[PDB]
């Protein structure tokens, strides 16, 4: 019923550069263990959870928001935003785990009830041009009912894709834009007023998520609903954000803004406020699965299913989820319902 | 005068538990080295001076904001506050100290201009009961003009120290309470109107970084100054703590809020809130050596002098300061005017 | 070294009226030489100068920000705006000189870095008609990637030659169009939403600039960006502006504002409010070069380029910098990089 | 009746340093001359009337609101604040001592109408020690009703002052403070609670004419009432000030606020807002009769009578106006009621 070992475990590969992530286990006396994961830079979130571990171990896991005040009250100094919250995040999501497994029943169940069975996510892929077409062709083909695609190449290059997918996917199948805050609030309704033709879904991180007072105008003028919160940590920053009436839909990282526990939180904040939450997520299937138990206890709704390449997701981690025809299945197994490949777990992991 | 070798150091000390404070060495091409330093969890910073080590190589000190952009465009999406501003902070206090020696001249005049070449710094002195009042009669003696105290012992337990102390150093010198945010709303009035007639120069961290509504309400509930800032990082941080009028003092960290670079900017914000400066300092002399160059640069002014049984501070960093009776002399050395005793370093060194 | 003679100089030449500038050479004990300019009425300006003159020679040039800080607590209380400004900005211009002269530095460097080696700046081009259309096929000829327009000749008739001048330009190369506060509220949207068709850049001084609600308001109704700031003074004239959400770029002139010291502490602000800058420019080359090494600081870029009949600048003042097709290139030459030919320094001046 | 001539003076004196004042005389075609008056840098402001002068020669005098404009329309660009507003109101006053002969009318008739004949002005009297003391009493024995005292010596210092000027003026004669934005907002409450006790009747210009904030915090936390204004210039900058709720008592100086007609715009203003108006005066008679003039057209009053050591006031401006036993008696003569000595304007005049 108490912590005996928390093991951090930055795992990496290579494709065509490096992916980095930082992935948790922590394991109980009686060997019950919990998978969770860090969002952010790996190495950097890996001494993060070396951070508070001495003050965790031998601590009750049930009791999870008894140590997520003691992170808290540990680093609230030295955190607020950034890394110490992927810290305190990982550690939340394997105690999510734990608790699962330890009380019998899914994450989704434990945080209140499942609300939505199902889910359809949409399909996430960033980049001569030709090949976009064919990767947006092979998701509609792959069931899929929505596909967020990345910006930044510029409002004249950008407006030419965007134009050049939509004829792909056709009308029926929903699209998304995402910045990565690559522009500024000119340049932002330069292409939010240019691609509204094309009906998008949403403009995911318009602008710099310093720039609220730009969120809020580019709401005010355009159509296309504004997406943010990527970078925004905690229930205070969600708080800070919302009073100033930045975005349609608030898009908190579980990995990365305070775990389960604080998204839940995040969660209850945004309902207050009247504004809808789809979470963010990319990383492995210890992190889609934190999403899928989210998403089903939230009140058909979508979650961020990374389709790009990466056998840190595929290969190193387990899930026991179902996917056919853009349709998700939440999971009724005890905790989040994932595991990690020791085997792949070693060959991937980094020196 | 390109980068070669960024070093970071980690560097541990028990007394009576531990202090681990991190620590970097930026040396170019051409040999010349500078000393910096981040402030909060040291091998958590450590990792984070790693992270930029690669994208920092090969670059030229003497355009540190090229640099710090560089950083930050890096980081912006996992960082706002904590730990990676830190890391910031820790590399541009170094390529401050770089660019002093490269030019030949002190800091303060390579921020603008020495406008206080005479500081007046004051001692810290945290917590049987009687030793606090020989502490403090030590600093009075050693001709200290003003004392900061530690407070959250309970408000019946503070009132009753703070009263002894006063009755030690007598009504001439000034003398500031700090909190460390152990304390709410009501527990902070409490304290305030009871210890106002001790005169007491400002109130340090009364309230939660987070309680802005508390910190403008105790302000206009109190007549003891608000100082608060610790846990603030960036321009942008700051700009939100002085547009909801909370503090009468700004105290940022050099080493945590994003350099001698950022904390200019903060300077520059301050001043147009017309909201007075003193900054946050808790390290080694390269972290002390910022501050006596940053309010020197600043527009006699006071700064945190740990007067704390620190033997990392006093062993492992060498200092060309001067302080007799209460007076701190701005250095004119090249650069912060400071340098690490590589023996005393090896022999404090983290495993 | 110290300040041995302050030497203004007010320059004319009547064309096809008269174009009164003053500029200024302050020279150091060694015979360190540095230019500068004020932006504004000449003579009124040059007495300026002489008025903090007394006050400034003996001290040090390098501690610039402590002769800045000199001449504001002499001027505060019959300054805040126009004139004085103007002679405090041109001693900052030439102290900025002689510093990067003195340190063997540019400017931009010794702001804290170059950020843009290239700039793209635009051509400025006032007023039968048809002479309009040939002075802007001149430009694009001359590989300009942008012009500014002068407008205030009458909605009906503006909308006339703004129609022109976008059918000779072709959609490739941006137009920009200046009102000079020649329009009220109802005028200036009147021509805003008749003018957006023809894909403006940006709206310079569209209203009053005591018209703070009317600048809001006009952004509030048109899609065309709305540059202002022109006629605005200090850190604390731009803190006013930018909290009244009025312009989507800030022009603050350097030789007017507060000179290099101030329009960088207005670049910190502009920064902080996430608004975009670009200085006004409408000088000699100790001018030009100011905004060079500005914008070269500043995080392809554009800056004002007078493209006008000004022998005070083309002969009066010698520059270093290289323009190639619609391309600066920012020099490395310690200071400005800027010379005055005395001979026609002498040739072109007031009884 | 067109303007012929305007002549601006500078006329200099030296005491124990020297007090340069600026002042002009228009004429007419007819020989009707009007005296004026600019407050600020006199060489500066004696340029500023050159600039004017071109536009203003060979219009009329009694449209004196046509000539305002003009001078507006020229100078905005350049002006707003300062020294250009100095040369407008130093033109301005001389157009109402013109109209005012000219309709054989004194200019508090031609304002609107006499309000107040009578008039009760403070002494102005600024810093051995014992000095001051004998100064005061001298004001109570001269008949004055209040006096207005130069603080910024330092809290401890004035507190010792102000209670020793208290006792030698009694109970029953008014006494006013004024800093000169030499204190701080923490040295401002300071000072104001300590002094509160020697029923002080108004604290001009406590902080900087830029800290709206601070003006508006300390009106809060003080019963003396809040003055401040000389440093704000035009209708603009007093409806800022007024929408910020920062003084009781708004005192703006006509000679360099925009003149007598811009100071009665200010009035209207200040009545809207219902704000009271004492104006700033520290000049010749051509200055001090304006204001007399403009308190008798004010809705017993008082304005500032400076009784410090002036040649230039008392030797070069000949007023008609009559004092005794504290009561200033508004003149009946056409205009503002003052002559120039022509020998004493040769002898202290200018080089
Ligand atoms: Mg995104
Ligand atoms: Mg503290
Ligand atoms: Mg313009």
């Amino acid at each position: 019923s108490k912590i005996k070992k928390i093991e951090p475990y930055v795992i990496s590969h290579k494709l065509d550069d490096t992916r980095k992530i930082c992935i948790v286990k922590i394991t109980l006396d009686d060997g019950t263990y919990g998978w969770g994961e860090g969002y952010g830079p790996a190495a950097v979130i890996k001494s993060g959870i070396d951070f508070f571990t001495p003050f965790l171990l031998g601590k009750e896991a049930i009791g999870h928001e008894v140590l997520w005040q003691e992170m808290y009250r540990r680093s609230m100094d030295y955190a607020r935003s950034g890394v110490l919250q992927a810290a305190i995040s990982a550690i939340d999501v394997a105690l999510w785990d734990i608790k699962g497994k330890l009380l019998n029943l899914p994450v989704s169940v434990l945080l209140g009830g499942v609300k939505n069975p199902i889910i359809e996510p949409y399909a996430t892929g960033l980049y001569l041009e030709e090949l976009l077409v064919e990767e947006a062709l092979l998701y509609k083909s792959q069931g899929f009912k929505a596909t967020k695609m990345k910006v930044g190449l510029g409002i004249e290059q950008d407006l030419k894709y965007i134009a050049a997918i939509r004829k792909a996917i056709g009308p029926d199948m929903r699209l998304m834009i995402d910045s990565n805050h690559a522009y500024c609030y000119k340049e932002a309704i330069e292409l939010a007023r240019k691609a509204e033709k094309f009906d998008i879904s949403w403009f995911e991180e318009p602008v710099s998520p310093e720039d609220y007072d730009g969120y809020k105008r580019l709401r005010q003028n355009t159509t296309i609903p504004i997406s943010g919160g990527e970078c925004e940590y905690l229930k205070y920053g969600f708080k800070r954000l919302f009073d100033k009436d930045c975005v349609d839909i608030a898009q908190p990282d579980i990995c990365a803004a305070g775990g389960l526990t604080e998204v839940k939180k995040i969660a209850t904040l945004a309902q207050t406020y009247n504004v809808d939450l789809v979470p963010h997520t990319w990383g492995t299937w210890i992190a889609i699965s934190a999403a899928v138990h989210l998403v089903a206890n939230l009140d058909l709704p979508t979650m961020e299913l990374d389709r790009t390449e990466n056998a840190l997701r595929d290969e190193v981690t387990l899930h026991k989820i179902k996917l056919e025809n853009g349709h998700l299945e939440v999971p009724c197994t005890p905790g989040l319902g994932v595991d990690v490949d020791m085997d792949k777990l070693e060959h991937y992991l980094d020196k």
